[PDB]
């Protein structure tokens, strides 16, 4: 039977069913104002799917300059086509491959470029804007998004959406590395993961995926929602509330000496971007701190809301292309106040 939502993390995170639902923010509201995360499913049915497939990337701006990232070692790749990334997406054999001759596990960064979205793409941001979950939040004008009315005492994000895309991770090496490595936003954020790749060409790795959301620490439903075999898996992401934050920060301190970094004993290790936390370091946190996080597998047209001042990683299982919204709700607006 279809029903308003669910429960994922053993009860601790809510799932909204239906995207669209006039009555969601009064099931939403609750969970939100305790810092927790929240996922909504079904946007992907919302969409033009037209509009969000590789091909018409790469057919509309493939003459584009750009920087990719290798997600392996962070070697940088500097000026090249976009087409470059698109065309390997999901065609393995079409792929740039590393001095060991392996094709890449690449991240197209920062495209489109800063706040370009809206002016490049039209169309696709209207199909996005206009399908936004708990929109009175979500929408720049909403009543409950107070991003266009605060004074310069507060940090206020940039306009967006932002366009996030990268290849799926491959071997058991690549387990222990980010897509993004753990960071937090002073804003509220709805990340939706509009498209997801799955190789078939060098495509006998669906094995490894398996694995990989076990290690995860992903919970028995989320597993269910796996072992069903009839939604995408798109990305693995931990979350861990804002107030264990400095917590966090305590124990990076911890393993960047261990490991001989040379750092003062003040300096911000998840400001720096430069971690991802693997099943050894979790563990760790969790015995060694007492902090606990979110694990959670985002499927296509999952939409994922990341609280303020959340420290949060993400690791792709395959191919995705996500867009994000930064929004300012009441709830958490004291994380962008620039005083205290
Ligand atoms: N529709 N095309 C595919 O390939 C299907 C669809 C989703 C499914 C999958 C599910 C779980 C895991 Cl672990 C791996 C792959 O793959
Ligand atoms: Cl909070
Ligand atoms: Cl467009
Ligand atoms: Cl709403
Ligand atoms: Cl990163
Ligand atoms: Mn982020």
């Amino acid at each position: 039977s279809m029903t308003s939502h669910s429960w994922l993390c053993d009860g601790r995170l809510l799932c909204l069913h239906d995207p669209s639902n006039k009555n969601n923010w009064k099931i939403f509201r609750e969970c939100w104002k305790q810092g927790q995360p929240v996922l909504v499913s079904g946007v992907h049915k919302k969409l033009k799917s037209e509009l969000w497939k590789p091909e018409a990337f790469s057919q509309e701006f493939g003459d584009q300059d750009v920087d990719l990232v290798n997600c392996r070692n962070c070697a940088i790749i500097s000026d090249v086509k976009v087409r470059d990334f698109w065309d390997g997406f999901e065609i393995i054999c079409k792929r740039l491959r590393s001095e060991d001759g392996q094709p890449m596990v690449l991240k197209l960064k920062d495209w489109p470029p800063g706040e370009d979205f809206r002016d490049m793409m039209p169309t696709r941001f209207e199909d996005l804007m206009e399908n936004l979950p708990l929109p009175e939040y979500t929408k720049r004008d909403g009543r409950l998004n107070l991003a266009s009315r605060l004074p310069s005492y507060f940090v206020r994000p940039d306009l967006g959406p932002k366009m996030y895309n990268a290849y799926g991770l491959i071997t058991a090496e690549d387990r222990r590395v980010g897509t993004t490595n753990l960071h937090l936003d002073v804003s509220d954020a709805v990340n939706v993961m509009v498209y997801v790749g799955i190789p078939i060409g060098e495509g006998a790795h669906d094995e490894e995926v398996l694995k990989t959301i076990d290690e995860g620490d992903a919970d028995e439903v989320t597993k269910e929602r796996i072992h069903d075999h009839k939604e995408k898996p798109g990305a693995l992401w931990h979350i861990y509330a804002a107030k264990d934050a400095e917590k966090i920060r305590e124990l990076l301190r911890k393993v960047g000496e261990e490991q001989g970094q040379e750092n003062p004993p003040d300096h911000d290790p998840i400001h720096d971007q430069s971690w991802y936390l693997d099943q050894t370091l979790r563990k760790r946190l969790y015995e060694e701190y007492g902090v606990q996080g979110w694990a959670i597998v985002q499927f296509l047209g999952d939409a994922v809301f990341i609280p303020a001042g959340a420290p949060h990683q993400v690791h792709n299982l395959y191919s995705c292309i996500k867009v994000a919204e930064d929004f300012v709700s009441p709830e958490h607006v004291k994380h962008c106040f620039r005083l205290t």
